[PDB]
Order: C-alpha cells, then sequence, then structure tokens
C-alpha cells in the first residue's frame, strides 16, 4: 500500500482487477473510487486524497486540468471505447440501427432511455452529442431516464427500469444482463476516449509504479478483456 | 436537411457556426464529418454520402478528382491560412523565428514536436515542406509527435503532451488554451489554400444553396474570425 485511484464508473471491473493483480505481484494495496468522470474530476479540484485520476473524456481531464489540479506532465490517453444501445438479455428487442432515421419513440414503447445525466456524465454528454447530430435530441430529452455515472444508466436497464439504455462497448462486455442492440457510428460522436494522469504532488515512486503498470502488458490484458482499445 | 459536409479537421468550428447559422436562417440541416483531408478524400473514394468536400490543401482535392469522385465544374479554392508553432498560454516559451538557424534541439528541450503526420495530413505535409527547406528535416524527423489530424497536433499542445506543434494559425485563433509563438515564412511552403467542390452525382438544388452560402458574406465573416482568408 497504498495508491489512492479515481476512476470513470466505466472502468470499474477493469480496474478492479488491476488493482488486485498489482497486490498479487508486487504488494502494494490499490484502492479505487468510482463514479462519473466529472464527479471525481470536482473532488479532485475540492481537496480529495486521490493519487491518480482515470477520466471517461478528455473534457473532464481538461477540467481538472485547468483547475491546476494534475501533473500535466504525466497525462496522456491511455484507453478508447465504442458507445452503444443496451436492452436486458431477457428483452424481446431486436438488432437495430443508429442514423437520422432511427424511430426512438416507437423504440421506447413508453419507456424511457437510461443515460448517464447528459449535465455532467461523460457518457451523457457522448450522447447527446451523437443524438443532437443525428437530429433525435428533441425528441428524446423528454423521454430520458438520467442517472449519475454511466454505471447507474446501465442498471436501470438490468433492472428493467428503462427497456433501453445508452452506455459504453464495455459496460455490455462487463454486464451478464444486457446486450448490445444497437452501435452508434463513430461519426456520431467525438472519439470515447480515456486520459489518465498524476494527481499535481502526488508522483512519488509507489505512484509511478501503478501509473507504468496501467501502460504494461498485464494492464492491457485485462482493458482489453473488458471491451477496450489500448491507445 | 440534409446536406452532408466531409471538411478539413482545421475548419471544424468556422463550419460548424456556419452549419447553425444555415439552418437558422435557410432551415436545412447540414452534417459535418472532420478529419484529415487525407482521411476524408479517401473515404469519399471508397463511397461515403459526403455532399459536399473542404481539403485544407490541393493535394488532396486532387487526388478525389483523379479517383473520378468529384464534380469538378464546382471546384474552386476558397479559403487560406498561415503555418504556425504554437506553445500552451501556460508555457514560459518566449516567441522565436523560424528561419535556417532555429535551434529547434534546443527548443524542444528533449520534448516532442507535435505535427500532423507528414505521411497524409496537409497541416503535417505542409510542415514537412517548410521543414525540408530550411534544413531542419533531418533533425526533427526523430523527435516528432504525429497525429491523425492538425487538430489532434493541436490537442498535443494544449493537453501539454509536447511543448510545441506546428498547426495552422487558424488553429492558435480557434485554441483558448495556446498560443502562436512563431509564424512560419510564407516562402517556406506552398500556399495553405483550401479547395471546395461538390461531390460527383450530389449538386441538387439544396447542395448548391449550402455551397453558394460558403461563399457568401455571412459564412466569409464566420471565415475570417476563425483566422481564414478569403479568397
Amino acid at each position: 500500500g497504498k495508491i489512492t485511484v479515481f476512476a470513470a464508473a466505466s472502468l470499474t471491473n477493469a480496474m478492479q482487477d488491476i488493482a488486485t493483480q498489482f497486490k498479487k505481484e508486487k504488494g502494494v494495496d490499490v484502492v479505487s473510487s468510482f463514479a462519473s468522470s466529472s464527479t471525481l474530476a470536482r473532488q479532485i479540484e475540492a481537496g480529495a486524497p486521490a493519487d491518480l485520476f482515470i477520466s471517461a473524456d478528455q473534457k473532464w481531464m481538461d477540467y481538472a486540468v485547468d483547475k491546476k489540479a494534475i501533473d500535466t506532465a504525466t497525462r496522456q490517453t491511455l484507453l478508447g471505447n465504442s458507445l452503444v444501445v443496451v436492452a436486458p438479455k431477457a428483452s424481446v428487442q431486436k438488432d437495430f440501427t443508429i442514423d437520422s432515421k432511427t424511430n426512438w419513440t416507437s423504440l421506447l414503447n413508453g419507456g424511457r432511455l437510461a443515460v448517464g445525466d447528459p449535465e455532467h456524465v461523460p457518457a451523457g454528454i457522448y450522447a447527446k452529442e451523437a443524438l443532437q447530430k443525428l437530429g433525435a435530441w428533441d425528441t428524446l430529452s423528454p423521454k430520458l431516464a438520467p442517472a449519475e455515472d454511466v454505471r447507474g444508466a446501465l442498471a436501470l436497464v438490468e433492472r428493467n427500469e428503462a427497456p433501453l439504455g445508452i452506455v459504453y462497448g464495455s459496460d455490455a462486455v462487463a454486464s451478464k444482463g444486457v446486450k448490445v442492440v444497437a452501435t452508434f457510428p463513430e461519426d456520431s460522436h467525438k472519439k470515447v476516449e480515456y486520459p489518465v494522469a498524476v494527481v499535481e504532488g502526488h508522483n512519488n515512486a509507489t505512484v509511478k509504479a501503478f501509473y507504468d503498470y496501467l501502460k504494461g502488458p498485464q494492464a492491457a490484458e485485462i482493458f482489453k478483456r473488458y471491451g477496450f482499445t489500448i491507445k
């Protein structure tokens, strides 16, 4: 011990497994906190004891940097992802295509579309950008079930509280209880990218060892298993 | 709706604002895709649904034309630009002069120079031509941080991943987080020029209306605001 990592909710499973393997191999305890990248960046700005931050978008890393909270010499883009629509496996929902013709109203059946809160959650921000580009936003905005992070959105679908949800490709890979039923075209939104950086003043030898591990082959194997792409 | 525009990454902000104003005034949706002009030209060759193409160089328009993908009767040079070196505003980098005496090695501090990939990105091609003419290319080529388009190069500097980058003058105008620290002499490279053309078979009345709008005073004011010169 002891390293404290703040990581985007979509990284929950990968980062837990990486922490477990790092403990086994290096004997260092890694304690992780998972929430929306917005929530995490704001906590770091306000003074949280995080050593490392991984965001699900460039936006919230840029925010933390602008607040002079990050060791910028350590910043780099670590992972990529896709944006998808999921439905429960028990659902009868057939696979559909996402484009400007998509009939969201018909697909929703009077139900709501689970999303990360588009006011701040990266998954919601990516979703809103895509839906605006596709001309679907005004139709969908009153039909949303916003959640506090992308895993809250995933949970609404897992729990059948919303028939469809917008989450990351990796979220479907991690979930026994939902399946991808549509994938957003990559040209419909900003590339989903995960920057990592050490928090300003926290780059000691132990933190550096874990940072390096995140860029190594053991971690890469785990990230790929969970549906992330390696930058 | 609906017009599809493929435009050089350097046109991102200008073309977004032009699309917004055109929608307001004409009620037509303009959907834009931004990437390196190389990437866009090759997508059009392979069969993309683009109606209009604006390249950041003559080279990639000539390429698209050679592949018989363009309505050549509509081709013309729309804009000009400059080539610059940017640094973050938080950098202590002083302004310098670009000529054959420039000490790039000293300026870089062991860091890398962000550029559009000089194998295909127009900003990289212009950069390589200038650096070769100035006698700096052999020194700099192993010190580059290539990016997939000029906005990727700009992002490396904005994010402090590279201390300096070669981008267009317009890119500095669009970016809160970098400033120009040197300007390439105009005689060091081919004039930065942006040709526009309608894609072969796509010149319907709606596309023609937007094409004409790009040559009008409303668009010209936006292009100038973003640092472009009007041809």
